[PDB]
């Protein structure tokens, strides 16, 4: 019997999803002498295999429900686990973890889209020894001092599947987590392998970004006024083709990433700005063809947007690449929360300085006193007792005003940012730029829009033991010291 | 050594009468008492400063200055670019040293009355400015959050290797 | 015999430097009574004089094998001083 009304159905409100099977209640309450025997009780047993309304299995469940917290996550790995088990006695020739649910996820896919780092890595790394081998997706070949060297299975995991745990992580996954799951083995050691059969062309593909922006600043600079002139067409129609090649595979991009488009920009922030770009240098260039003298301002912002995007690229290295990571933050949420006090404040004392320097015993316009009022937080004041003003000095009393009461707001704002921005938490930033080389690993190996890359599969086809239990195996060797003296 | 050489080189052009003696002299005269400075570890208080003060802050200005220098390439042919037309900004070198006056306080910002697109040139600059003062925020805030961690200060230690040394 | 292949070099890849002797090996994974027998058995007793093909010697393997952390240091410095007393029982003239 499914338990399938809203309230057992998982939403912002007052809820209570355990799947919607007496099996997984039994599970999610921690119960296992029940779920004993709702399992293999002789009137009635209960199917592992059975699915709630969204298609979730008690595996499904049992990931829906695990928190990233310590006391949650090793109860729900235990009640996993047991359950998975059982599976074999009960449900010898079925793949439990092979199941998916109405979203085509298995629950290792799930835990990726919802972020469950816990129950993810458990997973991701399972080993077992004696009945339950099997059930592993982590082999030990040989251990040696403080080498262990282990395969890993990458049947859901390699990005040569279709909507994998990588393509899921970097592009379906919303959760604050996911730069802490790249960062997992096999997850590292496999993005490492593809970064470096790619890295070449993540340099070639910045080496003609960097060729495309010289021809557009060269263009840019030695325009007309409104063989040189040959050598110009040229690069008119190169900027044109670059233009247009940018523009369809940021197209390209945002087609295949459709589903979960916010998710595919939330981060990647240049994916827009590359189309951005794209856009107003086709438009430059169609204005430009129109012969009307708007096409300018236009190819002058395409060059400013194309120079601020070869920032891009910064991410290549890990010194610039973790420096990029560092440096863009939670500021960007404050300054636009600012930016209304800030506005509110430039806009209320501009109205006003312009309304009494109109009497005669700066200012003339709302938007010479916003720019007036702007230069004082420039350092550039021209902060002055006017002469020739009616109420002179009630304009410098309006002036001094400003400055204290926005003195006093940037005071504010600059102790507000450190307050939250000033924690110590550790450095989170390595791993994000692991996170960015993931996603542009996981784009490359597509290769482009008008020529899509037959994808390379990772791991060799071992046998692993009797299921014979061939799989695509990935070989990990990890060195620890640090771990291995405590067993000594 | 690079004082020394710079000394050396400057009294070799002086020997041979060119000019560009004077620049290498002015170089090596400024290298010579920035070299003084080394002299501050013969005491515990100045010693223990010149180590308080050196840090991380070398390695990450290296990093943003390459944040900083995109902005303001990226700007200035751009702003060359458009101050071109009528209805600052005559060359590289000169919008460049435009833009780089608002990061000293001399920004120089304003409704340039003469350009055809002086409105779009104005928005370039309240553009140029805004991404920035943001970007030194982003800056001095990510410099806070690895120098200013608590850790004991182990400048005395670091001056005792100097004198060793 | 000396385990001398590039998994037991010294290097930044995967490898396990231990010096390269079977004395080394033992002192390196704290196993005095290993240590002991190697040492001072009547078949072949370990000479604390023999040498990697780094020249390294036990005590040698024991300093490039220290990591500054409290629980690692405290046991290299016990099996350590362990060896140099030993080597004033099996080696007396030498240092
Ligand atoms: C359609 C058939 C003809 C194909 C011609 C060759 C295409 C090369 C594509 C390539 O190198 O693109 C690099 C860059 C986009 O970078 P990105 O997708 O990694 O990252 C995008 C951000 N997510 O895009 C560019 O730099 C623009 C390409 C045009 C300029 C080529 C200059 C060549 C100089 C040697
Ligand atoms: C490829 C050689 C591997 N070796 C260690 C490297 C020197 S090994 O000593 O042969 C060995 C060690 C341990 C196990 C095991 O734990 O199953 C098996 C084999």
């Amino acid at each position: 019997l499914r338990a399938c009304g809203r309230f057992f159905q998982k939403h912002q409100g007052t809820c209570f999803y355990f799947g919607e099977l007496p099996l997984s209640l039994a599970a999610c309450t921690k119960q296992w002498d029940v779920v004993t025997y709702l399992l293999e009780n002789p009137h009635q047993p209960a199917s592992l295999e059975a699915t709630d309304s969204l298609g979730n299995t008690v595996l499904h469940a049992l990931v829906m429900i695990a928190d990233n917290s310590p006391e949650n996550s090793a109860l729900v790995i235990h009640m996993y686990d047991g359950l998975l088990q059982m599976g074999a006695r009960l449900c010898p020739t079925v793949q439990l973890e092979e199941i998916s649910n109405h979203q085509g996820l298995t629950p290792l896919k799930l835990a990726a889209k919802e972020g469950k780092i816990e129950i993810f890595r458990h997973i991701l790394q399972r080993e077992f020894s004696g009945p339950y081998q099997p059930l592993s997706r982590k082999f030990t070949e040989w251990c040696y001092g403080p080498v262990r060297v282990s395969l890993y299975d990458l049947s859901s995991v390699d990005s040569w599947e279709k909507n994998s745990v990588l393509e899921i992580i970097a592009f379906h996954c919303k959760s604050p987590n996911r730069h802490r799951m790249v960062v997992l083995e096999p997850l590292n050691k496999l993005l490492q392998e593809k970064w470096d059969r790619l890295v070449s062309r993540f340099f070639f593909n910045f080496a003609c970004y960097l060729v495309y922006m010289f021809i557009f600043t060269v263009v840019a600079y030695h325009q007309p006024s409104l063989f040189g002139e040959s050598m110009l067409l040229l690069g008119h129609i190169l900027i044109l083709l670059g233009g247009i090649y940018l523009l369809l595979g940021q197209l390209w991009y945002f087609w295949r990433r459709r589903l979960f488009i916010w998710i595919s920009f939330m981060d990647s922030y240049f994916e827009i700005l590359f189309l951005l770009q794209a856009l107003l240098t086709v438009l430059s260039q169609v204005l430009r063809f129109m012969e009307t003298e708007w096409y300018l301002p236009l190819l002058v912002l395409s060059l400013v947007l194309g120079w601020l995007n070869l920032l891009y690229y910064t991410r290549g290295f890990q010194h610039t690449g973790i420096y990029s990571v560092m440096i863009q933050k939670v500021i960007l949420r404050d300054l636009l929360r600012f930016l209304l006090v800030y506005l509110v404040f430039l806009f209320g004392f501009a109205v006003a300085l312009v309304s009494l320097s109109r009497e005669a015993r700066p200012y003339r316009s709302i938007l010479d006193a916003s720019l007036e009022l702007f230069k004082f937080t420039i350092g550039m004041g021209e902060l002055a007792f006017q002469e020739q003003l009616r109420f002179r000095g009630v304009v410098l009393l309006l002036l001094l005003a400003y400055v204290l009461l926005t003195y006093v707001l940037l005071l504010n704002m600059l102790i507000a940012l450190m307050s939250e921005t000033v924690n110590h938490v550790a450095d989170n930033s390595w791993s994000i730029w692991k996170l960015q080389k993931a996603i542009s690993v996981l784009e490359m190996e597509n290769g482009y829009w008008w020529c899509r890359r037959k994808k390379h599969r990772e791991g060799r086809l071992l046998k692993v033991g009797t299921r014979p239990d061939e799989r695509w195996c990935f070989r990990v060797e990890e060195v620890n010291w640090a771990a291995w003296e405590k067993t000594l």
